[PDB]
C-alpha cells in the first residue's frame, strides 16, 4: 500500500477561500468526483485514483478547514461544508458527475445529489452517513468514545487538546495497521490545535439518538431519494465495519436500486486504508457500464 502522495496540486478559488483538489486523467468525459470525510483529505483516495485515472478524469478535493484548503474561522457546521462544496463543483463548471463518497464526504454528495439529481451518473459509496436511531448501533468498540465527543467540555478535550481524532479514531478504524508516514500525512493539517474545529464539530453533527434533529431530517431526506434512484450504485462494505456492518449492508444490497455491493474483507470505517486496490479496480470496472 502506497504512502505517497504523488499528485500535482490545484486551488480554486471557491467563497474567498482556497480550495486544495488533485485533477488528474483524461479531461472530455464525465469526471469521478471523490470525497472524504473526518478526519481527512484527498489522501485517503491515493491509491484508488490510479485505478481510475487512465480512463477517467479524477477530481478529489479538500473540503474546506482539511487537508491544503484554506481554514475559515468558521463553526464547521455540515451546511458551512455544504456551501463551499456546492460552490467548487460549480468553479469547476462541472456538468454531469460520477460520485465517489465516503463519511461525511457521503452526507455531502448524497445532499447534492438529491439536489442535482439530473447531473449524477453513478455514486460509488462506502461507509457512508445513515440515520443511527440509537446508540446500541453504534459499535461497542467505538461507544463511550463518540459519546464523551458528544459530551459538554470532555469532547473538544479530546479531540482539540489531544487531537484524538487523528492519533486514536484513525489506527482505531483501520483493519491494518498505519506506517508513520501515513499518520504524518494525516497530521499535517492540524498541526495548531485550533485548526482542529471541523474534526470536533463532525462528530457532533453525526444523526444519533434523533440529534441534532435537523441532520437527521436532512440525511432521511437524502436516503428516500436514495431508495428510489435509478442511479448506478456500487457499495462497498467491511467486516465487522462501523456505519455499515455485514447485515446493513446485506439489507441495503437488496434495498438499493440498480445497486452493486462489494465486499472488501475485513474493514472498519476506513476501507480505503484496508483494500484500496480493490475499491479501485471494481470503480474503474463498473464505470463504461454507466
Amino acid at each position: 500500500i502506497g504512502t505517497g502522495f504523488p499528485f500535482d496540486p490545484h486551488y480554486v478559488e471557491v467563497l474567498g477561500e482556497r480550495m486544495h483538489y488533485v485533477d488528474v486523467g483524461p479531461r472530455d468525459g464525465t469526471p469521478v468526483l471523490f470525497l472524504h470525510g473526518n478526519p481527512t483529505s484527498s489522501y485517503l483516495w491515493r491509491n484508488i485514483i490510479p485505478h481510475v485515472a487512465p480512463s477517467h478524469r479524477c477530481i478529489a478535493p479538500d473540503l474546506i478547514g482539511m487537508g491544503k484548503s484554506d481554514k475559515p474561522d468558521l463553526d464547521y457546521f455540515f451546511d458551512d461544508h455544504v456551501r463551499y462544496l456546492d460552490a467548487f463543483i460549480e468553479a469547476l463548471g462541472l456538468e454531469e458527475v460520477v460520485l465517489v463518497i465516503h463519511d461525511w464526504g457521503s452526507a455531502l454528495g448524497f445532499h447534492w445529489a438529491k439536489r442535482n439529481p439530473e447531473r449524477v451518473k453513478g455514486i460509488a459509496c462506502m461507509e457512508f452517513i445513515r440515520p443511527i436511531p440509537t446508540w446500541d448501533e453504534w459499535p461497542e468498540f467505538a461507544r463511550e468514545l463518540f459519546q464523551a465527543f458528544r459530551t459538554a467540555d470532555v469532547g473538544r478535550e479530546l479531540i482539540i487538546d489531544q487531537n484524538a481524532f487523528i492519533e486514536q479514531v484513525l489506527p482505531k478504524f483501520v483493519v491494518r495497521p498505519l506506517t508513520e508516514v501515513e499518520m504524518d500525512h494525516y497530521r499535517e493539517p492540524f498541526l495548531k490545535p485550533v485548526d482542529r474545529e471541523p474534526l470536533w464539530r463532525f462528530p457532533n453533527e453525526l444523526p444519533i439518538a434523533g440529534e441534532p434533529a435537523n441532520i437527521v431530517a436532512l440525511v432521511e431526506a437524502y436516503m428516500n431519494w436514495l431508495h428510489q434512484s435509478p442511479v448506478p450504485k456500487l457499495l462497498f462494505w467491511g467486516t465487522p465495519g462501523v456505519l455499515i456492518p455485514p447485515a446493513e449492508a446485506a439489507r441495503l444490497a437488496e434495498s438499493l436500486p440498480n445497486c452493486k455491493t462489494v465486499d472488501i474483507g475485513p474493514g472498519l470505517h476506513y476501507l480505503q486504508e484496508d483494500n484500496p486496490d480493490l475499491i479501485g479496480s471494481e470503480i474503474a470496472r463498473w464505470l463504461p457500464a454507466l
